[PDB]
């Protein structure tokens, strides 16, 4: 089927799109911030929000990838190739895990509302030829 | 953090262990059955349930794997290892995705409780000395 | 337009897929069982139910096929191909008519819900790794 | 058993009989008009009327025939014969699908009542030796 | 994003289809008629209706084509190819611009309901073995 | 008849002119965004607003071009000429689509008024000799 991981949460991949690669922080730091401030919840037996759920679920798919790597490590041979893989994992696939981890964690910290609004305004901005883009981009805050 | 896929849904990685690895059916079949009776919802724009959410995501996770699985086969020159990876993805990672798709699709179909009851009800059979283990094992149903 | 035989009756061509082709019994038997417990109604002059209506029509569709099946055998001179057709009719087209007669006669007999539940309840079994698939498969009944 | 596809709908094959071959329009156009103005319904999960039901069911038997043809096409050999079949399909069998598609669609558009009445009066007419038949036949309308 | 220019006006492209393509009048004609009885409005500063709005925009899209059209014959040498373009424009596209301008100008003239009613009406009549149909096809009136 | 696509939206082509043409984002982008936040509506059987309507219809004129385009690159023999047309479309006609797509998507996202004001405002900035045209420029968003 065609599942947009974002509909549920009133967002759509096309929207969450305009956020440029450089925008999301490190998978680590993402993970890091999640455990830093949602661990307890995340660990707990309480689904805490469709948001929380997804987050766990993602924090997890990521791990599996980490292992796919660590095994491609002590298993794939021709370094050159065993490396081709490890980077695909570590990068492309990573970048994706980043959005997810971002979109969620952030909602968890400013609210689907605040987050979505941000996304909309960020777009507007980023969609602007520099010639007219205000100097600095729109940072996400709590208001 | 140590997040258990199954904690919030009343089960636990430990519990699911009751079920023998070679028992969850084919990812395909799982996907197949999901789209067969949840396409709609899954596709809906309203979490229909934590189960729904989970399932959606797991489906999608598997998906990413499949793409990695492809680009690997389309970017690893040396077959030997390309194939080495193209399987691990397609097989081991598969197991996990398999458990997930089952535990959730299964609940969506029969009910967390029923499902959990099943898991327990299954252990038994499976852990029962061959001497006395019924011909038919327990099976989920309505 | 893409009309699904089974949409209005709460199922769907996809769902019925759960059942293996070589599982619907013989057109005969179907017809036989229909006339055995619905001749009356089927023959009545009041739709007794959308199911009834459908069934009536499907019975009749099969019928037309059978006639085509005959006139072919009585009008195609070259056996080879005459026989070529006389089978396709009698066999492939048959499958479909078979599913139909079953899904409807079955509901008429046990109940859309029960029937639908059955289909789902069946998938399971069928999709269950041989290692653990019960001896007896699920079966409809009262 | 002896099922008259028309009893259900207070009609009988003998009645629906007098309608002459030339009377029904093309299977296509029938189909065409159905999709043109009942598609939605027809597609929908709602049985919409014993009428609708039958219609779907027929729109469908027709298709199967189309395929019986298309396969007799890329499968039957001796053209001469592979053609004998394709025409039986396309004609005799077709003419029948036509009535059905007609009788239903029409009720769906003027009502079992109006339709049946028409049929009765049409008969009367058509059953008349030309010597006495009014010039033009009775067309079906909404009143 | 599947968008049917006709949905919001209670009609559909498949419906507008029902009428034979050759039955819609000339872009010119249509155009001239819109100007004939709507210039004012179309030109007006207040959308006078979804119809007006659509119609307006439609007149304008057509325009851009007539332009693309020109610049082509005015920048293209290979006339066969230059003409291929210049025609496809005036044909396969016009036909659409044709029905679109008709569905709207006609609605603004007789009324959505009617227009719609007309469509089925004719469509059907036109497909009726003449032996049995009103003598002369129907037409739009207030 | 001289029809201004913008008149009935209390603005005019001559006004939008304030915005330097090179400033509208990509048709894609624009489309992408429209879908990110209006698909649902756009798609619906309810005219939702002059904006929605105009917009639906423009989202289409585009496609008609993208199609004339495709067909062109598939029926014109002489390539150089093919590629001539294929650009004048994909590029020139495009800008105009770009304008609409923006102007409408933009009002639907921030409001005819706002949108209108933006223009006048942006105008000012831009009209301003470099010597004095400030750092950031006007821009719609959520502060």
């Amino acid at each position: 089927m065609d599942i947009d991981p974002y509909k549920e949460f009133g967002a759509t991949v096309e929207l969450l799109s305009f956020l440029p690669s450089d925008f999301f922080p490190s998978v680590r730091d993402l993970l890091d911030t999640a455990s830093a401030l949602y661990r307890e919840a995340l660990e707990s037996p309480e689904h805490c929000s469709p948001h929380h759920t997804a987050l766990r679920q993602a924090i997890l798919c990521w791990g599996e990838l980490m292992t796919l790597a660590t095994w491609v490590g002590n298993n794939l041979e021709d370094p050159a190739s065993r490396d081709l893989v490890v980077n695909y994992v570590n990068t492309n696939m990573g970048l994706k895990i980043r959005q997810l981890l971002w979109f969620h964690i952030s909602c968890l910290t400013f609210g689907r509302e605040t987050v979505l609004e941000y996304l909309v305004s960020f777009g507007v901005w980023i969609r602007t030829p520099p010639a007219y883009r205000p100097p600095n981009a729109p940072i996400l805050s709590t208001l």
